[PDB]
């Protein structure tokens, strides 16, 4: 897409060399905001190409509240295979905070019932947030959340979201990152009667791993096609109740895949 | 300052109205992200004055983990006085957040000094983050966090900041944010040992309350001046020992006051 593709180039040209927690090296910028706008198609990448059926699972698997990798093993998904324990397990991360985030007076809250409440009866309020961020569980964490916070917001009857990722991976991580998002956005306007309006992308460490450069200038001398178009056939009782057979994304004809090495 | 003014405009040209909890009316726009390289000067307002004893008071009451407006009358802060109770208490907001982080076990954790451990020792991690946005005790604050969560980066010797303000008062307090961010990256980069790097400022719903239209129109003709720049005279020997007398501004010549209302 346009902009992801111009995303790299700008870390690739204003990019600062780093060491990491993974000891493989980065290029990185700090600070950057793209938005793209739902209505002008789905925003998944085509010059490389994305597995569909994983991305959609891992949401899917985020609304149920679940962190163990079963779910995702039974749908032959890996993404996630090498942060799990002996057990599957991840620790408290997205799908525990979503929809289940523990007070200190012993209560839960589900964020993602909260959100959707707000969308239909207060729409016009500036706190309808979800964090994965908590700070008291952290430590009980795999992986710290990349995607860590988001925000919606209704306007001319179009429902948007901004979502601040504190870490990204640009080359392997955020074309998932993004169509997942863009997603969420089509599910909550399909529950409350909105039509879809943008995604607003903002990062904190956005990087480059030093083994990814070649599979980047590659994807980069290659021309986006035609954004796809997402078809959702049927409208559930509720946002829990989505399956992977309700999507249809049509006309996607991508470039060659281009593989590259996960930093655990 | 031009990232200002120009913010200031495009809500003026851009905005929804949208009816609001104060009742008063707001022009919004949602997702906006601006740039201060503090090597250019501190980045204080200079078409209207701006207060900075409530600026730098603020900003120690918050580091000193108080949530009791007592603090700021003893220096006569006014700004917090309308959501306070009736003993001057605004629940966990801010300072308690950074300061004592309730976890759901009876512990607290203190992001401040793990922010400061962090830059002191691993000043590479992407995970260099405090957060207000405790959802488990977000029904007893006075007011829910405004500016909800900030990341620091290091790259050639150079201490960054990014903060993510959800809900922005863009007459009223965004020229307080954004300068009490600005004071913070500098008490931490004299604290670590480190240069100033940028302050990259991103916000959910931004906006302009309709009884503000006089006042941003009289601001959006006026030159921005100079930039002034931060002085501070002693090194205290922890992020906690600063105290008003502290902190020097020279070169500060704005233009008169602006006054205006604020929504409650
Ligand atoms: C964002 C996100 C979600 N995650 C989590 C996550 C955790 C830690 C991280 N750590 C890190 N340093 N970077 C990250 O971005 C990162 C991401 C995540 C995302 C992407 C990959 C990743 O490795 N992406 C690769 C490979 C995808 C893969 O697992 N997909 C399958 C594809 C199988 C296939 O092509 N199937 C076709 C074949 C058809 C037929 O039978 N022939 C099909 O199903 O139709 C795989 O390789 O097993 C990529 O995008 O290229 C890992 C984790
Ligand atoms: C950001 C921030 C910190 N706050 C808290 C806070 C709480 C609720 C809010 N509610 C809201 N709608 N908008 C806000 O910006 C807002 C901000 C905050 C900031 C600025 C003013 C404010 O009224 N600023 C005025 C007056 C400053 C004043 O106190 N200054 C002295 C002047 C002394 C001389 O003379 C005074 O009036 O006592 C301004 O900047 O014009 C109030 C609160
Ligand atoms: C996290 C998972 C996700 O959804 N998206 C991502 O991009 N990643 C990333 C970012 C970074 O490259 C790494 C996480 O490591 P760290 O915690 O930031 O040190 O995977
Ligand atoms: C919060 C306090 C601060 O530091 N900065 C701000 O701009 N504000 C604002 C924004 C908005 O005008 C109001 C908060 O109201 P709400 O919670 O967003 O509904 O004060």
């Amino acid at each position: 897409m346009k902009q992801y593709l111009e995303l790299m180039q700008k870390v690739l040209d204003e990019g600062t060399q780093k060491n990491d927690r993974t000891g493989t090296g980065t290029l990185s910028i700090f600070g950057h905001q793209m938005r793209f706008n739902l209505q002008d198609g789905f925003p998944l990448v085509t010059t490389k190409r994305c597995h569909l059926r994983s991305i959609i699972h891992e949401l899917l698997w985020f609304l149920q509240g679940d962190t163990n990798i079963a779910y995702l093993h039974e749908n032959n998904v890996t993404i996630w295979d090498e942060w799990a324990d002996e057990n599957g397990d991840l620790g408290p991360v997205y799908g525990k905070q979503w929809r289940a985030w523990p007070t200190p007076d012993g209560r839960h809250i589900d964020q993602i019932t909260t959100v959707l409440n707000q969308l239909k009866n207060d729409p016009d309020s500036r706190r309808i947030i979800v964090s994965a961020w908590n700070v008291g569980e952290l430590d009980k964490m795999a992986l710290a959340p990349c995607h860590a916070f988001f925000q919606f917001y209704v306007a001319d009857g179009k429902l948007s979201c901004q979502l601040y990722q504190r870490s990204c991976d640009v080359f392997l991580g955020l074309p998932f990152n993004i169509a997942s998002y863009a997603l969420l956005v089509h599910m909550m306007a399909q529950q409350c009667d909105l039509e879809v309006g943008d995604f607003v992308w903002t990062g904190g460490d956005t990087h480059l791993y030093s083994n990814h450069m070649d599979q980047t200038h590659l994807q980069l001398s290659r021309e986006p096609r035609p954004l796809p178009k997402l078809i959702i056939k049927r409208k559930p009782e509720s946002i829990f109740d989505y399956r992977f057979e309700d999507f249809e994304i049509e006309g996607y004809d991508p470039h060659p895949g281009i593989k590259a090495p996960v930093a655990i």
